[PDB]
RNA sequence: UUCC
C-alpha cells in the first residue's frame, strides 16, 4: 500500500518548511531535549525532598483510599478511581524513544475490523445532516489567537503583531490560494501564501500516567507506552516495528547526577502538531463560527461547563453509559474527512475554502527529535499532500472534527442495538437533518453528552430503554465492540470532562452526583506539564500564566470529591515531612503575588484589586490555559480575562472573509 | 515550539 516519502532537513523540500529567521532554523534543527521542569518558581520536579513528598503521599493515599468502581465502571463511594501513583514521574525527562507519527492510518484501521467509509445509507445521511447542522447558519466573528503561540511552519513567530499581519493576509488570500490547489498547485499556494508545507510536530508531556506496584514484589511497574520506528511510521505499519518505549529512569543518575528514587520513571510523550498558522487562519475563522453555533443551538449535547451543569441532563436519564473511545486521533478517518468537503460543497461552501479545509487533512509531517540522534526529517510529499494520519492536532478545527465523528459514533450505536424503531425517522436528507436537530437538542429517548472523544450515552424510560441495558452488559463484556467506526468500551471510572459522576447504592443517574477528580488536582498541582517559564516576562506568554490562582478555585472545583479534605490534610501532613514548611501558607503566598501579578495585566482590575471578579472558570483557565483546549471554551470566560490569554483579528476583515466562504 |  505505498511507503509514504520521507525527506532529510537538509533536502529542498524540508529546507523550504523553514523561513530565513533564526527561530525557524532553529525549530528545524532542534536537538532531543529533556530536563527537569521548575515546578514552582523555586522548585524543580526532581527537587529531593518534592520526591520524597510524591513517594509519601502517593503510597499513603493509595494505601487509604483504594478505588472504589464497581464491575460496570461506576465509581461510588470514596470518588477514587485508580491508585495515586500516577505522580511518580520525573517531570521533564520523556520516555525514549518517543513515536514517529503514522503516515497513513488505514491499515491501522482495517486491521483494527474499522470500516473505510459509511456502513449503511442511514448512517451516510446522519454524517452528512452533522455537517448540514453546524455548518448552516453562521455569524461572523473576530478570529481569536493565543498570546504567544507560535505561526509555526514557515515563520515559527511568536510575535502578536507578526501573527495578526500573517492572519490577515492569510484571510485576503486564501481565495487565491486554494483556487491554486484546486489547480494542483501546493507548490505555489504555499510558494505564495505559505498555505502548505507541513505540520511540525512537537512532543507533549503526559505528566503522569499509570504505575501500580506489584505486590508480590513490592517494585512499581510504570505502563508501557507503544512506539512506532520511522520503518513502521512511513509504512502504516506494514513494515518496521511498534514496540515499548523506556520509561526507565535509572539512566537520569548516570547522565546528569540527578538521584532516582526506587519507583520513578520518565514521562510518557504524546505527539502534537503544530500547524502552518497561514493556512489554519481561514479555517479558525470558521471554526470558531460554527462553535459558537453548537454551543448554542446544540448546547444540550455540546455546551459543557460546570459539574451541576452535566449534572442536571444526565440526572433525568434512566441509563448513562460512560463510554471511551482508544486512540481517537490516529484512528480519525479521513473518508470523514472526504465526507464533509463533499456536503460542504454540496451545501454551497466556497470550493476554493473547501479545497483549504481538504488540505490541512492530509498535510505532510515535519518531525523533529523523538529521542537523541533521530528526527529531522519529513513525512509526505509537500507538492501533492496525500498523508492519512488521522486529526491532526494543531489543525484548526480539530475539536470539531472529533465532535463530529463522535457524535454521530455514539448516535449510531444507540440506533443500532437500541432503537431500530427511530430508523423510519431518517429517510433522506431533510429527515435526518430534523431527526438529528431534534436529537441534538435532548429531545429524544435517546441522548448523549459528548465532547470529541469523551461523552456520556442516556436513554430516558421508553422503548429504547432496554436495548440500552443490553448494550452496557455487551460493553460490560467487552468482546464485541459495538461500532464499525471507532474502537468503543465502557470508561472505567465513567466521568465527563473532568468530572466522576458519583454514583450511591442504587447505582442509578438520578441519585447520582457529578464530581471533580481528586486525582486531578494532584496532577496539576503536583505534575504541572510545563515548568513556570519564569524567563518569560510576559505571563500571558507562558503555558501557565498565574499557577498560584488555582488554589482560589481549589474549594469549587474539587471541594465534592468524598476524599477532599483528607487529600488536603495528607498534602499538608507529607508536605510538612518533606519540606519542613506549611503547603497551605506556601498557596496562600504564591496565591497573593500571582493575585497582585494580575492587576498588571487586566485594564479593568484596580492596581491591587482582588480576585472578586473572577470566577472558578476564570481561575482555573490563568493557571492553566490549556484547560481551554478541551475543557472550556471562551464563552466560558469573563471577558476581560479571555483578552488576557488572546487577542484578535478586527471583526470587519473576518466579516468579509466569511461571506465570500458561505453559501447564505 | 500546535489547536475553543
Ligand atoms: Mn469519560
Amino acid at each position: 500500500p505505498r511507503r509514504a516519502p520521507a525527506f532529510p532537513l537538509s533536502d529542498i523540500k524540508a529546507q523550504m518548511l523553514f523561513a530565513n529567521n533564526i527561530k525557524a532554523q532553529q525549530a528545524s534543527k532542534r536537538s532531543f531535549k529533556e530536563g527537569a521542569i521548575e515546578t514552582y518558581e523555586g522548585l524543580l520536579s526532581v527537587d529531593p525532598r518534592f520526591l520524597s513528598f510524591k513517594n509519601e503521599l502517593s503510597r499513603y493515599l493509595t494505601d487509604h483510599f483504594p478505588a472504589n468502581v464497581d464491575e460496570y465502571g461506576r465509581v461510588y463511594g470514596n470518588g477514587v478511581r485508580t491508585n495515586f501513583f500516577g505522580m511518580r514521574h520525573m517531570n521533564g525527562f520523556p520516555m525514549i524513544p518517543a513515536t514517529w507519527p503514522l503516515a497513513s492510518n488505514l491499515k491501522k484501521r482495517a486491521d483494527a475490523d474499522l470500516a473505510d467509509g459509511p456502513v449503511s445509507e442511514r448512517d451516510n445521511l446522519l454524517f452528512r445532516a452533522a455537517v448540514r447542522l453546524m455548518f448552516s447558519d453562521l455569524e461572523p466573528v473576530p478570529l481569536k489567537i493565543r498570546k504567544g503561540s507560535s505561526t509555526c511552519i514557515p515563520y515559527f513567530s511568536n510575535d502578536m503583531g507578526t501573527k495578526i499581519e500573517i492572519a490577515e493576509r492569510a484571510l485576503e488570500k486564501a481565495e487565491e490560494a486554494g483556487n491554486l490547489m484546486l489547480q494542483g498547485k501546493f507548490d505555489d499556494a504555499y510558494q505564495l501564501h505559505q498555505m502548505g508545507g507541513a505540520y511540525y510536530v512537537v512532543y507533549r508531556a503526559q505528566s503522569t500516567d499509570a504505575i501500580t506496584l506489584d505486590p508480590k514484589t513490592g517494585k512499581f511497574v510504570s505502563k508501557d507506552r507503544m512506539v512506532a520506528d520511522f520503518e513502521y511510521a512511513v509504512t502504516g505499519g506494514e513494515q518496521g516495528s511498534l514496540f515499548a518505549a523506556s520509561k526507565d529512569a535509572s539512566r537520569l543518575k548516570e547522565q546528569y547526577g540527578i538521584d532516582v528514587p526506587d519507583g520513578f520513571f520518565c514521562e510518557r510523550r504524546r505527539t502534537a502538531m503544530g500547524g502552518p498558522f497561514a493556512l489554519n487562519a481561514p479555517i479558525m475563522a470558521v471554526a470558531q463560527p460554527v462553535r459558537n453555533k453548537i454551543y448554542s443551538k446544540y448546547a444540550y449535547t455540546f455546551h459543557h461547563t460546570t459539574r451541576l451543569n452535566k449534572e442536571e441532563k444526565v440526572k433525568e436519564w434512566s441509563l448513562c453509559v460512560a463510554t471511551d473511545v482508544s486512540d481517537h486521533d490516529t484512528f480519525w478517518p479521513g473518508w470523514l474527512r472526504d465526507l464533509i468537503c463533499d456536503e460542504l460543497l454540496n451545501m454551497g461552501y466556497a470550493p476554493w475554502w473547501v479545497k483549504l479545509f481538504e488540505t490541512s487533512l492530509k498535510l505532510p509531517v515535519y518531525v523533529g527529535a523523538p529521542a537523541p540522534e533521530q528526527g529531522h526529517t519529513l513525512l509526505g510529499d509537500p507538492s501533492n499532500p496525500d498523508l492519512e494520519v488521522g486529526l491532526s492536532s494543531g489543525q484548526g478545527a480539530t475539536d470539531l472534527m472529533g465532535t463530529l465523528l463522535m457524535s454521530i459514533t455514539y448516535l449510531v450505536m444507540q440506533l443500532d442495538h437500541t432503537a431500530p424503531h427511530l430508523n423510519s425517522r431518517i429517510k433522506d436528507m431533510p429527515s435526518a437533518c430534523r431527526f438529528l436537530d431534534s436529537y441534538w437538542q435532548g429531545h429524544e429517548e435517546i441522548r448523549q453528552i459528548s465532547k470529541s472523544d469523551d461523552a456520556m450515552l442516556g436513554w430516558t424510560k421508553g422503548r429504547a430503554l432496554v436495548g440500552g441495558h443490553r448494550l452496557f452488559e455487551m460493553l460490560k463484556e467487552g468482546k464485541v465492540n459495538p461500532s464499525p467506526y471507532m474502537k468503543i468500551s465502557y470508561e472505567h471510572g465513567g466521568a465527563f470532562l473532568g468530572d466522576i459522576l458519583l454514583y450511591d447504592s442504587r447505582r442509578e443517574p438520578g441519585s447520582a452526583i457529578f464530581v471533580g477528580n481528586i486525582n486531578s488536582m494532584l496532577n496539576n498541582q503536583f505534575s504541572p506539564e510545563y515548568g513556570v517559564q519564569s524567563g518569560v516576562r510576559d505571563r500571558s506568554k507562558r503555558k501557565r500564566p498565574f499557577p498560584g490562582l488555582a488554589w482560589a478555585s481549589m474549594k469549587d472545583t474539587y471541594g465534592a470529591c468524598p476524599i477532599y479534605s483528607d487529600v488536603l490534610e495528607a498534602i499538608e501532613r507529607c508536605w510538612w515531612n518533606a519540606f519542613g514548611e506549611s503547603y497551605r501558607a506556601y498557596r496562600e503566598d504564591m496565591l497573593k503575588r500571582d493575585t497582585l501579578e494580575l492587576s498588571r495585566y487586566v485594564a479593568s482590575m484596580a492596581r491591587q484589586a482582588g480576585l472578586a471578579e473572577l470566577t472558578p472558570i476564570d481561575l482555573e483557565v490563568l493557571a492553566d490555559p490549556n484547560k481551554l483546549q478541551y475543557k472550556w471554551t471562551e464563552a466560558d470566560v469573563s471577558a476581560n480575562i479571555h483578552e488576557v490569554l488572546m487577542h484578535g483579528v478586527s471583526v470587519e476583515k473576518t466579516e468579509r472573509f466569511l461571506r465570500s466562504v458561505m453559501p447564505r
